[PDB]
Protein backbone atom coordinates (compact mmCIF):
# COMPACT_ATOMS: atom_id res chain seq x y z
CA UNK A 1 0.00 0.00 0.00
CA UNK A 2 1.55 3.96 -0.59
CA UNK A 3 0.24 5.83 2.45
CA UNK A 4 -0.85 4.46 5.85
CA UNK A 5 -1.25 5.11 9.06
CA UNK A 6 -3.48 4.80 11.91
CA UNK A 7 -3.93 7.35 14.75
CA UNK A 8 -5.81 5.89 17.53
CA UNK A 9 -5.88 8.88 20.65
CA UNK A 10 -9.41 9.85 21.25
CA UNK A 11 -12.55 11.37 19.35
CA UNK A 12 -12.82 14.12 21.72
CA UNK A 13 -9.38 15.10 20.69
CA UNK A 14 -6.92 15.18 18.63
CA UNK A 15 -5.72 11.92 17.53
CA UNK A 16 -1.97 12.10 15.53
CA UNK A 17 -3.26 12.72 11.84
CA UNK A 18 -0.15 15.18 11.49
CA UNK A 19 2.80 13.27 11.32
CA UNK A 20 0.71 10.73 8.59
CA UNK A 21 0.57 14.28 6.31
CA UNK A 22 4.70 14.20 5.97
CA UNK A 23 4.18 10.35 5.35
CA UNK A 24 1.63 11.17 2.87
CA UNK A 25 3.86 13.86 1.11
CA UNK A 26 7.08 11.67 0.96
CA UNK A 27 4.53 8.25 0.07
CA UNK A 28 2.57 10.23 -2.58
CA UNK A 29 5.73 10.96 -3.91
CA UNK A 30 5.69 7.24 -4.67
CA UNK A 31 2.18 6.36 -4.79
CA UNK A 32 0.18 8.76 -5.89
CA UNK A 33 -2.26 7.42 -3.53
CA UNK A 34 -2.82 7.67 -0.14
CA UNK A 35 -4.39 5.25 2.65
CA UNK A 36 -4.17 7.48 6.11
CA UNK A 37 -6.55 5.71 8.80
CA UNK A 38 -7.33 7.30 11.99
CA UNK A 39 -8.86 5.89 15.39
CA UNK A 40 -10.36 7.05 18.19
CA UNK A 41 -9.35 5.21 22.00
CA UNK A 42 -13.48 4.44 22.07
CA UNK A 43 -12.98 2.70 18.44
CA UNK A 44 -9.40 1.67 17.92
CA UNK A 45 -8.87 0.33 21.83
CA UNK A 46 -7.50 -2.38 19.56
CA UNK A 47 -4.43 -0.48 19.49
CA UNK A 48 -3.25 -1.66 23.01
CA UNK A 49 -4.33 -5.23 22.14
CA UNK A 50 -0.20 -5.77 22.58
CA UNK A 51 -1.02 -4.55 26.55
CA UNK A 52 -4.81 -2.99 26.29
CA UNK A 53 -3.87 -2.47 29.86
CA UNK A 54 -2.89 1.47 29.11
CA UNK A 55 -4.02 1.95 26.02
CA UNK A 56 -5.33 5.41 25.19
CA UNK A 57 -3.07 7.60 23.12
CA UNK A 58 -1.37 5.69 20.38
CA UNK A 59 -1.49 4.60 16.54
CA UNK A 60 -1.57 1.32 14.35
CA UNK A 61 1.36 0.97 12.61
CA UNK A 62 0.34 0.91 9.21
CA UNK A 63 3.13 -1.55 8.53
CA UNK A 64 3.45 -3.90 11.24
CA UNK A 65 0.66 -3.56 14.20
CA UNK A 66 -0.15 -0.50 16.51
CA UNK A 67 1.94 1.54 19.45
CA UNK A 68 1.55 4.05 22.33
CA UNK A 69 1.64 6.98 21.61
CA UNK A 70 -0.10 10.40 22.70
CA UNK A 71 2.23 13.51 21.54
CA UNK A 72 3.87 10.99 19.26
CA UNK A 73 2.03 11.29 15.71
CA UNK A 74 5.50 11.47 13.81
CA UNK A 75 5.84 7.93 14.70
CA UNK A 76 2.65 7.07 12.47
CA UNK A 77 5.07 8.95 9.32
CA UNK A 78 7.72 6.05 10.15
CA UNK A 79 6.00 3.37 10.31
CA UNK A 80 4.66 4.31 6.87
CA UNK A 81 7.86 4.55 5.71
CA UNK A 82 8.42 1.39 7.29
CA UNK A 83 5.54 -0.76 6.41
CA UNK A 84 6.43 0.13 2.20
CA UNK A 85 9.80 -0.60 3.42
Amino acid sequence: MVVNIEVFTSPTCPYCPMAIEVVDEAKKEFGDKIDVEKIDIMVDREKAIEYGLMAVPAIAINGVVRFVGAPSREELFEAINDEME
